[PDB]
């Protein structure tokens, strides 16, 4: 069984024994004292603790292989002229097939971000959105896959105009720096300081205007937990907490030609149940029904309004507002820098395994 073009064969069909390709394996960086952390690669104790979690790493790898094949497919057809809805539906249809969607056991970890220009994150079109991808747009494709709640959070920036090439290079270099400097016992702020230094070393010229690339200071990388996109630890992308063994990180950076600060803008499309909210009894019929739809289909995973529409749900906006007002569900509105500014993003999921650092979502693309 080999992959077709367009991809349609599930990843678990391409690897019947359920052993999926490893990501990029990295030796841990040397500590601030000068001593190498290379011993972990050959430590018999660390090798044992690593094989104990083999099923876990293996679920991330399946989800990461689905991510590589879905993004390679998107890159071959994403073009100006397409509506944002068309782009998201074509990507998600492929993602559902390759991950072999199965309720909460395999599926889409979160909505397809396709944030444009000054908007950096958390924009996906709602029903009726007529936005069309333009030749001069700088589009952030940020989509997720999961196997048993082992989430792949991985993203890249799409452009058609070479005027953004050095802005893309700056952010790609900064993400790769963040990835290189991450490791067991490394302070989160040290990863952030390294990201910022690389980012700000770049100057770009776009349409006769020049800018020094700014990291978006209120956007950050994060630890990932089972069915939990943000497990609680923050990886700043600017200058106390340490990364720990067995942890999973989304290393992401955003570079901007604006203020380097995002604000809540436009209408909301992304929502997610607050992970720490227990069972809340609801009597309001439409609100009760919507929370049941959310619990059954998404659990603590992020969703968007288009995903409620595809489930046959209608007249749910007040119900959704009630869930947000009760603090059961949190809205995640688009995050945008100033009008006329340009933002780019690159993101990978990394596994802090006992033996090595695995950039599980690494591809031959980025
Ligand atoms: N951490 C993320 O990269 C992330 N990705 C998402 C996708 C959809 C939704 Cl609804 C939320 C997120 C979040 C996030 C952001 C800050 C606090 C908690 C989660
Ligand atoms: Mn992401
Ligand atoms: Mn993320």
């Amino acid at each position: 069984k080999v992959q077709t073009d367009p991809p349609s064969v599930p990843i678990c069909d391409l690897y019947p024994n359920g052993v999926f390709p490893k990501g990029q394996e990295c030796e841990y960086p040397p500590t601030q004292d000068g001593r190498t952390a290379a011993w972990r690669t050959t430590s018999e104790e660390k090798k044992a603790l690593d094989q104990a979690s083999e099923e876990i790493w293996n679920d991330f790898r399946e989800a990461a292989e689905a991510h590589r094949q879905v993004r390679k497919y998107v890159m071959s057809w994403i073009k100006p002229g397409m509506t944002m809805i068309e782009i998201c539906e074509k990507l998600e249809d492929c993602s559902r097939k390759l991950i072999k969607e199965n309720g909460l056991n395999a599926g889409l970890a979160f909505p397809t971000g396709c944030s444009l220009n000054n908007c950096a994150a958390h924009y996906t079109p709602n029903a009726g959105d007529t936005t069309v991808l333009q030749y001069d747009d700088i589009c952030k494709i940020d989509f997720g896959t999961h196997i048993s709640g082992r989430i792949i959070d991985c993203a890249f920036t799409v452009t058609f105009n070479p005027k953004y090439d050095t802005l893309l290079k700056a952010v790609k270099d900064a993400t790769n720096t963040g990835i290189k400097c991450a490791g067991i016992d490394v302070r989160l702020c040290d990863v952030g300081e390294a990201i910022q230094e690389v980012m700000e070393s770049y100057e770009v010229e776009i349409d006769g205007k020049t800018y020094q690339v700014k990291p978006i200071r209120n956007l950050n990388g994060h630890s990932i937990g089972q069915y939990r996109i943000h497990a609680g630890k923050t990886v700043p992308i600017v200058k106390a907490t340490r990364m720990e063994e067995g942890e999973v990180y989304a290393i992401e950076t955003f570079g901007s030609t604006g203020k380097g600060v995002v604000h809540d803008d436009m209408e909301c499309s992304h929502y997610m149940k607050n992970f720490d909210v227990g069972h809340v009894p609801i009597r309001l019929p439409r609100t009760k029904h919507l929370l049941n739809v959310i619990n059954e289909n998404f659990g603590t995973l992020a969703f968007c309004r288009r995903w409620l529409d595809r489930l046959g749900e209608s007249k749910y906006l007040m119900a959704l507002k009630n869930l947000c007002d009760l603090g059961i569900v949190d809205p995640y509105p688009p995050l945008c820098d100033i009008k006329g500014s340009y933002t780019a993003q690159f993101e990978h999921t990394i596994l802090l395994r006992p033996t090595c650092k695995e950039v599980v979502s690494r591809g031959d693309d980025y």
